[PDB]
């Protein structure tokens, strides 16, 4: 469920460039996006239970796109 919420997420962020000329993204800052929240993540710190994890991960996803 999380990689397809992430290729929804990518794909209209792709289409975005659509409605303004400016929002030009590349699939490399989609993939910071991804990995921030994957690694960097503080919320994912001292949390072992992975389905929280997941909760976490794909909540803090959506939001640091």
């Amino acid at each position: 469920p999380l990689s397809t919420a992430c290729s929804s997420i990518y794909f209209t962020m792709e289409s975005l460039k659509q409605i303004h000329f400016l929002y030009q993204y590349s699939l490399q800052f989609f993939l910071d996006i991804y990995h921030n929240v994957l690694y960097e993540n503080p919320n994912l710190k001292g949390v072992t239970d992975h389905t929280q994890r997941l909760s976490i991960i794909t909540k803090d996803l959506f939001q640091v796109a």
